[PDB]
């Protein structure tokens, strides 16, 4: 598998929990701000999804998790990470900053083939796996796992477009606090709001995804928007879709079809619940977007409010393990 | 004035505290859970609003806020409460148990004239102020105030309504936590997810008041349902409201018309801005509605996502004290 | 090894996760307010422990966990819960209210053999393993596993006084909400502070802890007492304890004497640390209390402040499964 | 009074409020991360304070607050800040980054005449406000107003060894947040439990603030050190001393001491409650320290722990003011 990550981060240190739960097989790791001694302290202990059971430590320079010995780099620029020296074929691009094709191309200077980008893309192909995965070519050689919110949006619109018809839609994504937040009123010159006290306050702000879901999904283009709430929260977000359909239905049909679609095509990325569930109960959950059939209202035959529920630090660095192990069966078949 | 509060709770209270700010005048107050002595502490200290600033004591029996004596009463029943003995005529409803003509009536028998529910009630008229109250008269003897999710989003409802007509609407509150809620997963046999940690969780949750504007504004019966997530804060929340509406129009249209119903036949009720606002921007803010212009959306030209904030336990108090000084304008007139 | 449950909050269910996590077994739970199908609910879902992985299903009139079927009742009354018909010896009194031996003793008049009461009592013989079991005679009939502080402290205060003599010490617990407090400002008539709202305040609390290490190791009677600040995080807490030594001796001698104790005597009880660690690390811990080195300081050679974690729901719940095997042991002698 | 900032944090605004409040006269501010009509945003909304009740606006490249105009800078290096442009005098030096004379000593390139740090200083003087203000002489042209800890400790234990001797004291000081946290997980080289999430979180800390004391009150230099746990609040700590102490007295006698001293000499800086107060209780308290009677408990005649509260980001700001004020009255005298 020969997987390297650049940017130990919430989702590069996720992403090897995932790979090792998988099996799948990382080799190198790179970054600036965290020397290895710092690097085993962070991977073993995580205030939200608890300490790394097994062992974690550094040996000869390098990060030995469970047996793995993994090469460690603190390069701050991407063109000086030696992934030959490492063997690392497929870099996981973690650090929320080499996010063009541009600029993820840095990756080419060290031997990297493939460069997986773990947030949307202004121009590398977008893949959300159970929805557009067969789009994926072999000569794409940077491509995006786009956000955690379109991983959860568009398995969810592609049932309701599939059987009733997406005529349009408003999302709401009310969503967990993330590293861009500040704990106390502080500076944030892009998104003033998103400088206010994280911990205090509901906190409007933006959000692609619903947008970009018209990437994923070409019939929705245009047919999508929405915004987010932040709010004080560690973890686990949830879409609250608005949609108009063009077939009539009730949501017992809406209710069939997203407990029919999670058991065969969606089986592993859409979920399904009549629990009265909240929040805490999807700490940890690998899905990628979980149907809550309880708390979705119908005003019309054509007029409903659908809530599906994802782990967005979790399920999205399962998924781009998957994204992983696809490109390579494709191209290594 | 000569009102009487029976509930000392957070509505209860900060009633007392929009009344001496409103120069209204109460005379007594009933709550069986609260002695004298700890009346005085719990009106003083307020973790969300504030220390009163002003003098409070409890002397001969009576709590004495500013100058002004209270008559205090420890009536488990409300039939047992001698409304009359202090003078009190205008009775605050807000224990939230006696939400019914039925059991409001109780009130009645210590020599009450008139019972305003601090809630929505089954069947006891609703009023919402800026929207209705020009249907009240003299022979109401029980009226209610409709919820501060009513009174947030019934003028906004009543502005898209008079100027593009709603054809349908679903609505999302994000609301602050309340007293009925558990700080650690506990339970709440008629509402499962409502027992559940409030700290750790966004909990979806029903609110009725999508259904009850549509008695506040007849037209708008039946198209209008909506649900809660209650999400870790202690006060304001915000309505999430996606409309489709019966003429196109551009967002600038929805937010001139804003605008204008902010500054003339909705003055102090809905309010107005286009700064960067987060929630604790708006605790003790006393309109029932502010319109964020920057955070709402348009997809297109009959379909938009609206916002407006309401700190639901202070702007719903001041209302309180606007609906009764109506009421005996009306009742003396 | 047939265990009953009286309460099935936050204790009585983890006790039962506890249970099945150490092969005891459980064969009766009683809660008036929790109905056997909302009881599948609460033990499967919990918001800071994780869902409980296994199967939990109502089945007959019984609640089956994992294969057990477990005899549920509702009594409201203990002199009526029927233990004798469900199996059940030894009784675990979770409900925060039959304390003392007096109210325990009700667990007779159904068949109880023996009560473990969850919490310090007025006056049955308290606990703490690793400390104090040998003190446990056949003929306790109700005896108490003391308070979750109390299970902390007693440990890291008896290895102090073997080594260096307490002369005299005061401690304060940082302790995490419980339920007992509220979501925003409510009543609380006897600890008026501890109706304030729990997640928005640093609350002093009283705390009988130290006091009652007095009675679990007999020395020290009279020479600790310590206060409580609860502040808002769903579960773990720390004691600090400021003390005064007989003998001169550095901050590595008080390192030394914790892990060796941790590696013998204390084993399971004491653990200890010299990691960074925060308290969201201790979540699901075992142990009843785990030395932070790095934490303390050591102001004089006979003055220092050490600084103990501790679950407060989990440690403690698997507690009570040891002084149950304990007790059965010593009777089944 | 012709004061500067330097740094436009939660320390710099707070000042400006406090200026205003005490009228006195800030002509200049200076900070690189944020832009004029950002200023005005973050100085007119305050999550913790409220909104500046007042009006702010940008004009002619100034921002002009209540009338009062500020020239606003942008430099990032001190030296290149040109004060004397402006007329700013005493420089109120914010940043936390140039706290050493060295440093400090950039801003007399500027025309700056007296620097006061708004933190601990290795080497500049150290000042609390009632505690050692006669040691100010007009020659001292850097000097420090300490932190917040320290000017919450140095009071009360200037009154406790005044009257009873301090032989040797640990204190504990339980921290809301700071700007220096995360609201994840993420990288803290220097103080890897200072990066856990915090809003999650009790976190162990270090104080310079006990050993700070003894340079205020060289009686006390090396009978004091302590540490922190910083707990998910965003506003308002406690100090909590353990203390032993030379005369034997009751606990009584402490809370006359203080109760005197909050009267006379240390009035407007040492204030005293006997009320059941909350952290929320002090958010907007302009004092140093707020000895809580009732919190507080005594061991023994010699052998206590003393509980004072501290509004971390507004009493401090106010000191600020009144160091500036007694230091223009000396070098004007
Ligand atoms: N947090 C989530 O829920 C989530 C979900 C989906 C996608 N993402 C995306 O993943 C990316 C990273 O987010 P995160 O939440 O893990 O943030 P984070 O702040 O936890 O991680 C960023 C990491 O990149 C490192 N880094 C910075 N510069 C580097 C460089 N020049 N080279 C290598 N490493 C460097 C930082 O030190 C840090 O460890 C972002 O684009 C984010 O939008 C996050
Ligand atoms: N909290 C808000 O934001 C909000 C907003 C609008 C309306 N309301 C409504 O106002 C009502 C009260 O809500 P709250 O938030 O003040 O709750 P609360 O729990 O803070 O107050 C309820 C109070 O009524 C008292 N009480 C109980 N039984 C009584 C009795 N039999 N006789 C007299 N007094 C008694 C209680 O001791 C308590 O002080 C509810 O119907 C609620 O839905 C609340
Ligand atoms: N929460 C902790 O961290 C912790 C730690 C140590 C000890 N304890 C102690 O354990 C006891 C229970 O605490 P908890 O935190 O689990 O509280 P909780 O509120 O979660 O549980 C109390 C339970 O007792 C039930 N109950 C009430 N009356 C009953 C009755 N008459 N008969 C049977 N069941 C009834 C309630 O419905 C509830 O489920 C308390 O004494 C508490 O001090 C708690
Ligand atoms: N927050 C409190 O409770 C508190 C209390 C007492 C003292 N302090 C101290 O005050 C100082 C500032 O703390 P804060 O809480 O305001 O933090 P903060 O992060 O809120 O503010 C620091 C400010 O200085 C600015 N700045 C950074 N570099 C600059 C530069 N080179 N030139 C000019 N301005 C620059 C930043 O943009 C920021 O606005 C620190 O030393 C802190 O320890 C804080």
């Amino acid at each position: 598998s020969k997987i390297g990550i650049n940017g130990f981060g919430r989702i590069g240190r996720l992403v090897l929990r995932a790979a090792l739960e998988m099996g799948a097989q990382v080799v190198a790791v790179n970054d600036p701000f965290i020397a290895l001694e710092y690097m085993v302290y962070m991977f073993k202990y995580d205030s939200t999804h608890g300490m790394f059971k097994g062992e974690v430590k550094a040996e000869d320079g390098a990060l030995v998790v469970d047996g793995k010995k993994i090469t460690v780099f603190n390069e701050m620029k991407p063109e000086n990470i030696p992934w030959s020296k490492a063997g690392a074929e497929y870099i996981v691009e973690s650090t929320g900053v080499f996010t063009t094709i541009e600029k993820a191309s840095a990756h080419f200077k060290g031997g990297a083939k493939k460069v997986i980008i773990s947030a949307p893309s202004a121009d590398a192909p977008m893949f959300v796996c159970g929805v557009n995965l067969e789009k994926y070519s072999k000569d794409m050689k940077v491509v995006s796992n786009a956000s955690c919110t379109t991983n959860c949006l568009a398995p969810v619109a592609k049932v309701l477009h599939e059987n009733f018809e997406i005529v349009e839609g408003l999302m709401t994504t009310v969503h967990a606090v993330t590293a861009t937040q500040k704990t106390v009123d502080g500076p944030s010159a892009k998104d003033w709001r998103g400088g206010r006290g994280a911990a205090q306050n509901i906190i409007p702000s933006s959000t692609g995804a619903a947008k970009a879901v018209g990437k994923v999904i070409p019939e929705l283009d245009g047919k999508l928007t929405g915004m987010a709430f932040r709010v004080p929260t560690p973890n686990v977000s949830v879409v609250d879709l608005t949609v108009r359909l063009g077939k009539e239905c009730s949501y017992d049909d809406i209710k069939a079809a997203m407990k029919a679609a999670s058991e065969g095509p969606l089986q592993g990325v859409l979920g399904y619940t009549e629990d009265d569930v909240v929040s805490c109960d999807f700490t940890g959950d690998n899905r990628s977007s979980i149907f809550d059939a309880k708390a979705g209202i119908q005003l019309s035959k054509t007029f409903v409010k659908v809530v599906s529920w994802y782990d967005n630090e979790f399920g999205y660095s399962q998924r781009v393990i998957d994204l992983i192990k696809h490109m390579q069966k494709v191209d290594s078949a």
